[PDB]
């Protein structure tokens, strides 16, 4: 009998009691939102799944073998005291790339075909032809060629705009010129859409600013350039980027995710002229997919196999 | 010396003649809009250039080889009295085509990704989570497989869609259900979006209605079926997009195109919800591109090879 798997999630927790009554089928799982587990033993547990976990919890479960993000992110983990040297094991939804990359491509083209003034001149019944440059005049720059910035570049380059990438280590693709840490500002000066797609650590903190926004290329296609972040709301600095919008360094935005979610009701991005806002949903995983993944990861280990979207713990993603 | 190119052109008389300055070099042209042409000789005309000729045109130059539209259409003139048995050649902007894709695959995404919703909601700085499908899970119907369908094609699958197409002659294309005209009905059935990039013929008249709409895919993953028309405005009945999607037969639509354009201030189309408007801006060629196109096919006419492009009479397209 395999022990059951630890989890400690802080969704919806009607929600994700339903999703339990079906996962982990062969052993079960012990829901720490559950206060019948107040004083489970947990010697046994050999897998955790967790977000947002409560302190303590790897002095109550101190032989797990394996830790799940229940995230796509690990900022919520990866600072935690007495945080034991075991895989911590990222949470890959292998169908929200798609989604994520329908959405930056959306996004690259509202901004390449003028979708803020086309929607204002239809709200006030004006027909008003618009001039946009085709997609190969006007360069993508995507920081972050992990998972999503290489899916991204890929649906960018076939529906034709020119793309560039940039990552901690230069990725080699073809037909991309890939730039690597240090070549930043020779990147940015090439970039009129920036699209964000880096995790949140120390160093990609507060990273788009103003400083950042003043060094993106000036004199392109569409007159100023764009910057678009799906990654990690805490990677920008919104208040520079409302200046920035307002003194014309960037002609627009396109966000998904914020330094404090949800949104605060009075922020000025809202209203901004050329910003598009969504509430972060650009690529929310359907209630299942984490936990089948966590499944599959199991069923590897178990064969003696490696663990898939392993961590790196001293890079910190 | 070749004779110069007659130009019958209904667009800016100014801008026309800007382009002329530099056109046809080794020969020049004739611009029937300057008054000094009134009693011109074109005995010698081989070439005439024609966006809504005049009536008489074709008794006044009667020894043309080769009649080129002056647009991506040849309604305009396919129905004239005293129309030559000569070729027609049809402005194909070979840049355009990936401007309409792009416009296709942006609007397909809206619509699959709720942008109405967004941004009705940002207007409003309620920050409200959607549920959208992966494109994989909805069907673009594409009606016309030509220049432009097929590009369209090519790049909606390569964003996820399942993509199915329907012409008047069954097409042949890799991963793509293809239909033949007589299984419109069918072809409808099986269609979430409809892409509209047919010519307008007698036969595409008044096609998009009422009866069309009630035919397309009920049970699908968006709820309701959109309509997206970026071929020939006198396609589609207003009134009946209007009923439509008022009454929840439509989910929404795109239209670049319409019976009279400019689309009318009163007309209900600009303000109802999920129906996104451009006016006619698509995919308008940069004025210089018919012109180079022109020239060659001139070219390869005066090397005798077959011109490109040339209409089929008896189709009408
Ligand atoms: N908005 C949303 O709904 C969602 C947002 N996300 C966010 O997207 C992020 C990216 O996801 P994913 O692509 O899967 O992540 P990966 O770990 O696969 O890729 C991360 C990329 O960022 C690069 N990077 C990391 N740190 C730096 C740095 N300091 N300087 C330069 N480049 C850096 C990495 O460089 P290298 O290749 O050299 O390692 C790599 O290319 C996630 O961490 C998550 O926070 C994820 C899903 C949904
Ligand atoms: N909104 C805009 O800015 C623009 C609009 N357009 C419009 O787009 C139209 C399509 O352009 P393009 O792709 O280059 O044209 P093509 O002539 O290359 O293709 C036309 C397609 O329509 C199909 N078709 C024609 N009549 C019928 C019918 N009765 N039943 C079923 N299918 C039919 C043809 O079938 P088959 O393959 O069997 O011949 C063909 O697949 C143009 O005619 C023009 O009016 C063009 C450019 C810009
Ligand atoms: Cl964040
Ligand atoms: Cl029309």
């Amino acid at each position: 009998v395999r022990p059951p798997v630890l989890v400690d999630i802080k969704f919806n927790p009607e929600g994700v009691d339903r999703v339990l009554k079906t996962a982990f089928a062969d052993r079960g799982s012990i829901n720490l939102a559950d206060p019948a587990n107040r004083e489970r033993d947990f010697s046994e547990t050999e897998y955790a799944l967790l977000w947002k976990p409560d302190a303590d919890l790897f002095r109550r479960a101190p032989n797990l073998k394996v830790i799940f993000s229940g995230g796509a992110g690990v900022d919520h983990i990866i600072g935690m005291a007495g945080l034991p040297d075991i895989p911590i094991v990222r949470f890959v939804d292998r169908s929200l790339t798609t989604r994520m990359s329908e959405w930056v491509v959306m996004q690259c083209l509202m901004h390449l075909r003028g979708q803020y003034g086309h929607d204002s001149h239809q709200r006030r019944r004006e027909w008003a032809k618009l001039i946009a440059p085709e997609a190969a005049e006007v360069t993508v720059g995507v920081m972050g060629l992990g998972i999503l910035g290489q899916d991204a570049v890929a649906k960018l380059k076939v529906m034709g705009f020119n793309v560039i990438g940039w990552s901690r280590t230069r990725k080699t693709i073809e037909g991309v010129e890939t730039f690597d840490a240090g070549e930043l500002d020779r990147f940015l000066a090439k970039t009129d859409i920036l699209v964000g797609l880096l995790p949140l650590t120390p160093e990609t903190t507060g990273f788009y600013d103003s400083e950042l926004f003043k060094k993106l290329r000036r004199d392109g296609a569409l007159g100023q350039p764009v910057f678009i972040n799906a990654g990690r709301g805490k990677s920008q600095i919104e208040t520079d980027i409302v200046s920035a919008v307002r003194e014309g360094t960037l002609g627009g935005a396109s966000l998904d995710v914020f330094e404090v979610e949800p949104l605060a009701t009075d922020s000025p991005l809202w209203e901004l002229e050329n910003v598009f806002i969504t509430p972060h949903d650009a690529a929310v995983s359907e209630e299942n997919a984490l936990f089948r993944h966590v499944e599959m990861q199991i069923a590897r280990f178990e064969r003696g196999e490696p663990l898939q979207f392993v961590i790196d713990r001293a890079a910190g993603y």
